[PDB]
């Protein structure tokens, strides 16, 4: 069950990550910037072990040659203390559940990934992570906040962030599979990415903010490349609300809670 | 004032994680810390990428000596003195060699070339020209001693450009590739195909010590079209390679060794 792997939280690749999102490169020793760390503790595999969505070949939990959709469907984070750029980091990793469950499309299963991210000895962060394997397929509309952000995805952005992730997923890049294989009107902004978006802007508008908990579940799918926003807002002292979306409704929301 | 003779440095850590997923990509072992970066593989390395504002609309980081014509990557030339060691420092030392643009009958074409030396521990172990090419959007495959049959997909190229953190958007975005810069589909990188025509000589002669190997590009590959690399020995220590298909050859090369 129970699986360790390590990582060094290296300056080169942060560099990357803080690119991507048009931001400053922490130093050596500073604090890794929340959910950067998803682009750390990557074993990828080689091509014969990748099934056709570029994702690594679907195993005994789902059918013989499952024409499903996988999606990043939502996650919850503990936060305890950054971890931080430079130094060497462990994750003990876990399936915490799997299940079935009834979508609007059909039946859609549900895995959830449990992970515990040690630094010098000491736990810096939980995690679960949400996936779904769903069949080809009126959200909230966009609230008022305190913050927001406008933001307008392109294929670049989207390809930055699958390469520091890397992460094999074609929805994120190769557009004539997205459209004919997956059914989607175009390539898919990533969950994760949209969740860091969304986080960042909450920070910004609390920049004496400690984050204790972060969860985030998606809605719809984003499409690249049309506009979009982050926001949230205030609801108590150490508890606020996020969202992303757009004129057609939200597309994730999310809920911090922080010190 | 003279583009020339510019020197910049750059430092990096060719750290393992990055070294697995360039295995990964190619198919091959992950070499162990400490042990020899495998050739062609720097690349994935010393990579100072710009924000997401400082980009042009190809993928590449925005001209500065502007405008509307492909970049492409045209060959180069590599030095080996000694190999790289996954999991130590290294520093790039980098320069433009030379500029030249000329006015033709078929548009202005910019031909640029730049030079990078790799220092490890205070040694120099690679020297390498790269040759870059703009220009206005647009033999057979010979018999030889050994020969690997390829077949290119979006995730390779997807991959390929991930650890080389190349935005180019000929590699992935296939409506930029075809309606805005006229190729046919994606474009096979050059490098890549460069790797793969030496990693399979250094297969066929496992003994060789590599000492130079030069490269050019002759036609764009696309994917997903079937190709091959191959080559043979010319002389001790001399060898040619060559990537192509039943359409004809798109890169060649050539390695010198011992």
């Amino acid at each position: 069950r129970q699986e360790e792997t390590h990582d060094q939280l290296s300056r080169n690749l942060v560099k990357r990550i803080a690119a991507t999102f048009g931001e400053l490169t922490p130093a050596h020793g500073e604090a890794l910037p929340p959910l950067w760390h998803w682009a750390f503790f990557q074993d990828p595999v080689e091509a014969a072990g990748l099934g056709v969505d570029g994702h690594p070949a679907r195993g005994g939990f789902l059918p013989p040659a499952d024409d499903r959709n996988r999606m990043w469907a939502g996650g919850r984070l503990e936060f305890h203390q950054p971890l931080r750029v430079g130094g060497e980091a462990s994750r003990t990793s876990t399936i915490l559940r799997v299940e079935e469950k009834h979508g609007r499309s059909g039946a859609l299963l549900f895995v959830t990934l449990r992970h515990d991210y040690r630094q010098d000895g000491q736990l810096a962060l939980s995690e679960e992570h949400d996936i779904v394997y769903r069949e080809p397929t009126g959200t909230e509309a966009l609230p008022e906040g305190d913050w927001r952000e406008a933001l307008e995805p392109d294929p670049v952005l989207l390809f930055r962030y699958s390469a520091v992730t890397f992460n094999g997923h074609r929805i994120h890049y190769d557009w004539p599979y997205v459209t004919d294989a997956e059914g989607y009107p175009g390539l898919v902004v990533h969950g994760p990415l949209i969740a860091t978006l969304a986080l960042r802007a909450f920070c910004r508008a609390n920049p004496q903010a400690r984050l204790r908990r972060f969860a985030y579940r998606g809605l719809r799918p984003l499409i690249c490349p049309e506009p979009f926003e982050v926001g949230g807002r205030l609801l108590a002292a150490g508890k606020a609300e996020v969202w992303v979306g757009n004129g057609a409704g939200l597309a994730q929301r999310g809920d911090v809670e922080f010190d």
